[PDB]
């Protein structure tokens, strides 16, 4: 009955906050067809196929432009700088809402109530509606699970309606990218999904909403993982996709706060999420034992290859290289509990995967370099590996998360700088990507570098200035091969490094040009690379 307030009709069965045991039974029902079907692996975790979409679809993301959002959002068609916040008319929104609500009508529906945000004063109460059990399972893992008493007076602040099985046949007449859609309306406080079954759309959708509400309130909202040592020292790790946020924050010596989305308020750093979402391509249980051991009943594997005997081929990227496992955060043994939060960060680490092979494995940044690299948000990929030999493709994504920013990048920079300054925090740039060898730096060497950051080894090392980027790098560090610390050493001659460094420096300079129309931003050019 209460679902008719959202536009949904004739629902006979509501499955309200299903238990983990019920979701297991629902996923393994032998009568399911198509992409609803799950299969049981020998690790005890259920595995599913997410269908045509095996990752996010930024080209299909729209935000209703109305008097609530017109003058506050960072719009794709207005400011400087590329972003995916494409404006949507209220009229087209009503068309999309009718598509989704008719798809959900007459169905058996799963409804999951959950929180986004660890702190009662700023968290969003979210109600997710789906007709697919494993999608309800994804949101149960990834958001904060309310207690019985919190469900009693639950009042949603936001509604997410997942109409994955429907599509929009009028898209060409409406100026949209395709028949699929991921749409947000901040007047109605709703998210609609059509066409894509990929669960990450709901996770990153709610993160975009927190990126809108919080910085406005003086609270930093950060695309980062976070953890805390036995002495109470908090570290945060920013980074773009596949740079290592989950991998490197999940350390058995430190208590995990969270692996992907955090805020930073007057009391400290807090997780938005209740679970973890780890990349599993080529997963190695010797290199990632805590993540591998989280894969058991109530974890949800996505798009991995499951053999006839139920065993898992983690090396197989034939459906996608974005294979994934989600698990509630308590599948990790050493976490902060019962609430995922801690004090003020004193170490801020920017992870980048540099496929140009130019950046050092680690550098301590000056204050202005911190703002510069935060706004630049650089990473690069090997694009055409499949095409035999391949070259590198750069991404500049402001704040290491431009796909999720709802406000202008300088608004996130300003609140983050405020929090860092008050805590006496220091920032570091860590290349988890490539060097002159054409191979990624190993997880073992990356973990030893992080350890040397967190224990103050790096702070106390002798350093020199890497040219062009003007990055302070150490001459040596406990636990790390000394050779790799200077990226020039990993080439035959240092002139090979020089040529790539010049190519890369020019990409940074061109990218930063859009921030230099204010005085503060023009002054930051001096912190950036210099030809
Ligand atoms: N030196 C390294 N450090 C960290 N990760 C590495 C390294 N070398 C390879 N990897 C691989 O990179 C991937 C990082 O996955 P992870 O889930 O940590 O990404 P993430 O930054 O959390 O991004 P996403 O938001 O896409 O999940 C894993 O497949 C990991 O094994
Ligand atoms: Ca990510
Ligand atoms: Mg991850």
């Amino acid at each position: 009955e209460e679902l008719e307030a959202y536009g949904i009709s004739d629902v006979h069965d509501i499955v309200y906050n299903p238990s983990y045991d019920l979701l297991y039974q629902e996923e393994l029902d032998p009568s399911l067809t198509g992409y609803e079907r799950g299969v049981l692996t020998n690790l005890g975790a259920v595995a599913v196929d997410t269908g045509i979409f095996t990752g996010r679809s930024p080209k299909d993301k729209y935000i209703v432009r109305d008097d609530t959002t017109r003058d506050t959002f960072w719009w794709a068609d207005k400011g400087k700088g590329k972003n995916d916040n494409k404006p949507l008319s209220p009229e087209t929104w009503q068309h999309l809402k009718g598509l989704v609500t008719r798809q959900l009508s007459g169905k058996r529906l799963f409804v999951v109530d959950a929180f986004c945000g660890a702190n009662p004063d700023t968290r969003l109460s979210v109600r997710f509606i789906t007709e697919v059990a494993w999608q309800a399972h994804f949101v149960k893992n990834m958001f904060i699970r309310p207690s019985d008493e919190e469900l009693a007076g639950f009042k949603p602040d936001f509604i997410v309606m997942n109409g994955a099985k429907c599509t929009n046949p009028q898209w060409k007449e409406q100026g949209l990218n395709s028949e699929n859609f991921v749409a947000f309306n901040l007047t109605e406080r709703m998210q609609l999904i059509g066409g894509t079954w990929y669960g990450g759309e709901m996770k990153k959708g709610m993160f975009s909403m927190m990126n809108y509400l919080l910085p406005l309130k003086g609270i930093a909202s950060m695309h980062c993982s976070a953890n805390v040592g036995e002495k109470g020292d908090v570290a945060v790790f920013f980074g773009l996709s596949g740079t290592g946020k989950t991998t490197l924050s999940t350390d058995p010596k430190r208590r995990l706060i969270g692996d992907n989305e955090h805020g930073w308020d007057d009391d400290g750093v807090f997780n938005f999420e209740g679970g973890c979402y780890a990349k599993t391509i080529k997963l190695s249980k010797e290199a990632e034992p805590e993540i591998y051991n989280a894969i058991r009943r109530d974890a949800l594997l996505e798009n991995v290859t499951k053999r006839e005997d139920g065993t898992i081929d983690f090396d197989d990227g034939s459906k996608t290289e974005n294979t994934r496992v989600s698990y509630p955060i308590y599948h990790i043994d050493n976490i902060v509990k019962p609430v995922s939060k801690a004090g003020h960060a004193t170490k801020v680490i920017f992870l980048t995967a540099d496929a140009f092979g130019v950046l050092p494995p680690v550098s301590r940044l000056t204050a202005d370099q911190t703002q510069y690299h935060f706004l630049s948000g650089f990473t690069a990929k090997l694009a055409g590996t499949e095409r035999g030999i391949t070259e590198p493709t750069p991404t500049f994504s402001a704040c290491f998360g431009a796909a999720f920013l709802s406000l202008h990048p300088t608004q996130y920079a300003e609140v983050l700088v405020k929090r860092m300054q008050a805590a006496g925090a220091q920032a570091y740039l860590v290349n988890t990507g490539w060097n002159g060898t054409g191979k990624r730096i190993s997880i073992k060497d990356t973990r030893a570098i992080i350890d040397a950051i967190l224990n103050g080894s790096l702070d106390n090392a002798e350093t020199f200035t890497l040219p062009m980027f003007n990055l302070a790098i150490p001459t040596e560090l406990p636990g790390v091969d000394t050779k790799i610390l200077d990226p020039r050493n990993t080439y035959a001659s240092p002139e090979q490094w020089q040529e790539k460094a010049e190519t890369l420096a020019k990409l940074f300079i061109d990218n930063f040009d859009k921030y230099t129309d204010t005085p503060a931003g023009a002054a930051l050019v001096a912190a950036g690379p210099k030809l």
